């Protein structure tokens, strides 16, 4: 939790998240996605827990990005589930939910799902 | 969009959430599920896109709740991705994803996916 | 379980799926996709829990269907992942994956996530 | 697809997964959880697209499990999701859906979503 999640992370895709959390649960930063109608850095906001247990379990957290900026707007939102693993080789490890704005015929292939694995090595 | 997501929702599960979208895309407020290992009011934060197509498309959204308040701590945390739909019957139709922290040998069993569908009428 | 799952289903898109539930767990039919790049009917295969909790719980099931036939070849396959709840209203409830065929640099958008609810009646 | 596929697969949490697929589409073999309440081998069935796509692109395919043999009954089935990609590293990429059957009061956290990767070689 806290200390040990802010900073910058890399996922498998190339993609760079910068983020600073908070003592009372608060994920802020901007994201880089490196594929996808993408361009620069988006804002992204989320929660962690900020009290997690003192076993070796992950700490909860999630965040979310909408896809409009001052280039591009995708008009798509991208929020990531997961839990930071702390340690030598820390990392977080996310399935995603990728939801496109559509109209309500083809809103049965609005959303797409993957996973992503953060490092703070790339 | 903006004006239009600003208020109280309830979804098919009796859980309420109070938001306020900004203009620039963020949204704020509190969620009180009515199911799970939850009691009261929880702090969600999220972004939408603020310049949807002017089409019949919906606007994507994603927030997210980390399940500790003041009353308890889930150790889990819930994104809700998916789209605002306006008009008479306005709703937000989402899929989710709930990770609980746990160790690396429960990890593959961390994430639980479901949908819920807000009305502003209950 | 068994004898009342099989028959014909309908979905809220429109959607025709005929099964036929074996005494031990094997579900086989057809599938019909009132919606995406199908025609006709599609092959499906699947598995049911022939012997299911004795209490209100549902019978979970899941099949899969590979969207080629001698119509059409979409080069993508849906798994449908669900419980099964009889009563005076019969309902097969899901979570569903359909995945495309991508080259790898695609592969991260190659998975969409929906659900189906399937009734006897249309 | 075809013949590339048919054999034994081991994925990151040690499973194996024996399949063979048929000329039309069809896979059937067992399954064997390192993980969860399972124990022994299960059956499997599903489908894969027999006729892919000639460019880089993955063979789609899927299969599910319904976690009941004649050792145990975990009342829950499993459906991967994924594709197939063929040449020096095989890999078969999927993400899963495992429904348990609940009681409509616990419909909501029924289902449990992940991924895994299966190779050749363990
Ligand atoms: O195409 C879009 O709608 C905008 C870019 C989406 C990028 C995605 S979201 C999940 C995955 N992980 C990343 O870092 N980028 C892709
Ligand atoms: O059990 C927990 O971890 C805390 C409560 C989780 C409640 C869930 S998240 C999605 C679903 N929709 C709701 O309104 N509540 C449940
Ligand atoms: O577009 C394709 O790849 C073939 C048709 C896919 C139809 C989908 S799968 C889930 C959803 N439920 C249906 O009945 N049809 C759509
Ligand atoms: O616990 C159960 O219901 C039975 C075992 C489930 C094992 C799962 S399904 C997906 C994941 N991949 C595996 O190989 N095993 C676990």
């Amino acid at each position: 939790a806290e200390a040990g999640i802010t900073g910058t992370w890399y996922n498998q895709l190339g993609s760079t998240f910068i983020v600073t959390a908070g003592a009372d649960g608060a994920l802020t930063g901007t994201y880089e996605s490196a594929v996808g109608n993408a361009e620069s850095r988006y804002v992204l906001t989320g929660r962690y827990d900020s009290a997690p247990a003192t076993d070796g379990s992950g700490t909860a957290l999630g965040w979310t990005v909408a896809w409009k900026n001052n280039y591009r707007n995708a008009h798509s939102a991208t929020t990531w589930s997961g839990q930071y693993v702390g340690g030598a080789e820390a990392r977080i490890n996310t399935q995603w939910l990728l939801t496109s704005g559509t109209t309500e015929a083809n809103a049965w292939k609005s959303t797409l799902v993957g996973h992503d694995t953060f490092t703070k090595v790339k």
